[PDB]
DNA sequence: AAACATGTTAAACATGTTT
DNA sequence: AAACATGTTTAACATGTTT
């Protein structure tokens, strides 16, 4: 069962969310917690900062998976309900299964891995853009963590995974993911716990 | 509006349509789905281009761009395929190109046309709007509309169809109010 | 509503009923008695089909199925004489017979009428509801209502009643505040 | 992060707003909430008054900053639109960023600190007219308290600041600066609350 | 049936524009 | 000035779950 513990690598690997505008409440992060909360098939932007230039083909992968231990065996697929629904698979070419899923890359591939049958996503890694310190990543969660048939309000967390282009990991870093309707309101809520 | 040899026509089934407003109320950003129907198969490159113009005489020849604000505002943009300008975006597909006309300067959005799903009915195209309807320094609340045309692979026009659209904040609450002014 | 020339009617002695709201309030597949009631003896294969169908004009059209959750979810279906994807199941009876409409691909469950026991007044039925009335991915919690029809063998309508039925978790909590709005 | 404490100093420094006309609502001032609400792009006459002769090349600096504590650390500039908006900055000479205008005054120069990057005005002072007791400077505000991409209707004040001729600071005062559509009611309201 | 978890639906408000 | 248009901020409501 996938590690999930924080590895920055050769590459001095990292992840942390900057939030896009100046509300914009559509998504929101607990650096304090690891916890990011947000909204179903909205997106959310997420920073990759290395050190020194990673290798080759090198990638990125997405893995979601069950943070508590009775259930990490389990893989993290859509629910039957949202696998089918017109909507959010109407237009897409990504597989209706797949929780995660990234927007605006072509060259984004969807995985499914034969022998242990774990749904994952990767996207070739690029250096950040002139004068830019951070390569971002565009991701979308489609189910909430929530959905029956599904996570059944089972915590999950994401695991991003720097790889070599042959699937040796050069870096990983884990954050909670929570993904509701009120993201506001549930983080909020969450810290007053 | 121009159906053309393929009968060509858009149709809808966060977002609204006043079918007999031939007007598109939507939020900004958010996704709209829209509804392409042939009734025979166009060429073979056969794509749609989703062209913004402006609805009133007075401003059709200015070409319609996002507003300085969120054109450069890493908010949507930081990570993304189409330029910043362009105020029609299209999720969901990797062959969508943007274009900006070298003469014209109009920018707009094309995809490779595809026949629907077996079974089904419709070719179904995800487009996102951009900016509000009102943004100053960019549509200035002035009514646009969309242009969707169904075009031959060298530009050909086959077809066109075309709604007011105006994308703002409670896409419920104008539509119904744009409804009372009758 | 059509009596027919039986004096047709359906009536209620987990589940409640608000006469006057001709509304059924239930939980998700617990069994719900319902009471038959004609005034002469029904012809002979007479049978009693149980439909749904939204109430809302908006989505009439549509068939009323399980959600997909639901329709494939051992739990429910498993063990199953009727399909895992009709709505409306009947408990206690070999001879129901659950049947989709080849055109129309609208599904229903018949059940042969018999007069009711010695010395009763009613014929019952057992109805369980197997989705509730907000699944997503099914009734999206748009009301639906049923259409109890006592038809002849052959499909021939001779009588007709309905009620609202909105099945949920909290029936009691749900009739209640139903009953507040007034 | 600059001062904003009342200073008269040496020359008995002060800020005070009258009345140009006898409606005139282009703007008004709360003398009682030390609030001036005024209307975008239009002419704010502000009267300076010293007790006393200032230096030589003395100097009338106005900058503007976020009252709140969050965002003092923020420069305040125009709003990404107003920057480029063909008006208000086609016969311009002003610096588009500049938030703060000085109209009536060709010495009057406008300046952006290298290190702290922050944007101000200076007029050189002089003395009132014959028989007048105010030295009376024009001031323009260049976008609203509520510019998207700008202050975002962050609270902002302004800080007129009497220098030496070589930056030493002889006089301060500030005022809340609040650049609306409706001065008037918004001023009401704000007396309401 | 109570206290709670969480998606759905919208109202009250702030503030520029039109009349 | 009074009304109108519109983005924003915040809340209430509906319903399955857990206790
Ligand atoms: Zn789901
Ligand atoms: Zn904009
Ligand atoms: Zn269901
Ligand atoms: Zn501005």
């Amino acid at each position: 069962s996938p590690s999930n513990t924080d590895y920055p690598g050769p590459h001095s690997f990292d992840v942390s969310f900057q939030q896009s505008s100046t509300k914009s409440a559509t998504w929101t992060y607990s650096t304090e917690l690891k916890k990011l909360y947000c909204q179903i098939a909205k997106t959310c932007p997420i920073q990759i900062k290395v050190m020194t230039p990673p290798p080759q083909g090198a990638v990125i992968r997405a893995m979601p998976v069950y943070k508590k231990a009775e259930h990490v065996t389990e893989v993290v697929k859509r629910c039957p309900n949202h696998e089918l629904s017109r909507e959010f698979n109407e237009g897409q070419i990504a597989p209706p299964s797949h929780l995660i899923r990234v927007e605006g890359n072509s060259h984004a591939q969807y995985v499914e891995d034969p022998i242990t049958g774990r749904q994952s996503v990767l996207v070739p890694y690029e250096p950040p853009q002139v004068g830019t310190e951070f390569t971002t990543v565009l991701y979308n969660f489609m189910c909430n963590s929530s959905c029956v048939g599904g996570m059944n309000r089972r915590p999950i967390l994401i695991i991003v995974t720097l790889e070599t282009r042959d699937g040796q990991v050069l870096g990983r870093r884990c954050f909670e993911a929570r993904i509701c309707a009120c993201p506001g309101r549930d983080r909020k809520a969450d810290e007053d716990s």
